[PDB]
């Protein structure tokens, strides 16, 4: 038993919540973080997961694993797996039709099914909740993309059982997100909700119709390769070029420097959702040279402008596929870290002619939050 937890097992970041005393507690990890990166690192001594794993990525490119969700419940020959393989710095191999991640670990070669990597991320998530709860955690609602097929669902469920979790339910991320706002508890006459989920690596738009607490996916739209990482990349390019003019050199081909630069860019991006200017500071970036710079919000918004404006296309598409008009949407919910960008909130709001957004719950926590809630309903404690 214990309390049952909600866990958003995310493409790039995951989050665990628990409903207690009438309230969801989004649980902070060991580093104080309310979301934890979906990273697994192998070194010659130890196995790292989350913040630890990501914190050393620039140092250990080829043995740090991530993106395991893009492999979950799929076969090695899947054309999606085949193109994806070409951007990961880690080695992916075929095991009798099944993809496996191949790493070096303590000097030995080892290999893992997606559901095993995802099981390690769910372990770190279980242990977060347990350290907060001072209890063993056993029961969990785990979330998945609405477009997820029965096999993808089943492998995630197995990710759970391998982490030593009993998965009370696999629920769609955009439904969780609607639940966290209490949208499944309105008044009779059926409602239309749009979930606008812009994450680290993926963009999903969902239209959900809610009839007396029952939830139906009318349409889903989006882009499997649009997310915060892409805005970070437009920044890396700005900065690679900036070093050329300032310091008369080209860092492009140094893996480590470009990664370290990636990390500073990601962090400065987060600051620009709150401030109009952000500083970058990197001791000894390329051959001894220190990099000090800044980036304004206007220039961030400039490097990314097509990407941000373009997020409105899947919105029109999803509205078209749901046989719905703009004016027929009752709530718009923001899900995903990137929806904290004021520009994107401006595009989305303008499109909906001034309609208010549901944005009071941190968008990178709304999935886990609704899942925490649904988990307490499924345990009886709600
Ligand atoms: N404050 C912010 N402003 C802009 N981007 C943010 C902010 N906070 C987090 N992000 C971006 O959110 C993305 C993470 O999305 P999130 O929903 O947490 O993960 P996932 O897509 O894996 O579910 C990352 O690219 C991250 O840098
Ligand atoms: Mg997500
Ligand atoms: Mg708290």
């Amino acid at each position: 038993k214990g309390p049952a937890v909600g866990i958003d097992l995310g493409t790039t970041y995951s989050c665990v919540g628990v409903f207690q005393h009438g309230k969801v507690e989004i649980i902070a990890n060991d580093q104080g973080n309310r979301t934890t990166p979906s990273y697994v690192a192998f070194t010659d001594t130890e196995r790292l997961i989350g913040d630890a794993a990501k914190n050393q990525v620039a140092m250990n490119p080829t043995n740090t694993v991530f993106d395991a969700k893009r492999l979950i419940g799929r076969r090695f020959d899947d054309a999606v797996v085949q193109s994806d393989m070409k951007h990961w710095p880690f080695m992916v191999v075929n095991d009798a039709g099944r993809p496996k991640v191949q790493v070096e670990y303590k000097g030995e070669t080892k290999s893992f099914y997606p559901e095993e990597v995802s099981s390690m991320v769910l372990t770190k998530m279980k242990e977060i909740a347990e350290a907060y709860l001072g209890k063993t955690v056993t029961n969990a609602v785990v979330t998945v993309p609405a477009y997820f097929n029965d096999s993808q669902r089943q492998a995630t469920k197995d990710a759970g059982t391998i982490a030593g979790l009993n998965v009370l339910r696999i629920i769609n991320e955009p439904t969780a997100a609607a639940i966290a706002y209490g949208l499944d508890k309105k008044v009779g006459a059926e409602r239309n909700v749009l979930i606008f989920d812009l994450g680290g690596g993926t963009f999903d738009v969902s239209i959900l119709t809610i009839e007396d607490g029952i939830f139906e996916v009318k349409s889903t739209a989006g882009d499997t390769h649009l997310g915060g990482e892409d805005f970070d990349n437009r920044m890396v390019n700005h900065f690679i070029a900036e070093f050329k003019r300032k310091h008369k050199k080209d860092i492009s081909e140094n893996k480590r420097a470009v990664r370290r630069l990636r990390t500073a860019c990601e962090r400065a991006k987060r600051t620009l959702s709150s401030s109009t200017q952000a500083s970058i500071e990197i001791d000894s970036l390329y051959e001894g040279i220190d990099f000090y710079t800044s980036i304004t919000r206007a220039r961030f918004e400039e490097l990314n402008a097509d990407l941000f404006r373009g997020t409105l296309d899947p919105v029109e598409k999803a509205l078209r596929d749901a046989k719905l008009d703009k004016s027929q949407i009752h709530d718009i919910v923001l899900v995903g870290g990137s929806t904290r960008i004021p520009k994107i909130q401006k595009l989305l709001q303008d499109f909906f002619n001034g309609k208010e957004l549901n944005k009071s719950i941190n968008p990178d926590e709304a999935v886990a939050y609704g899942a925490a809630v649904q988990a307490a309903i499924l345990s009886g404690d709600k």
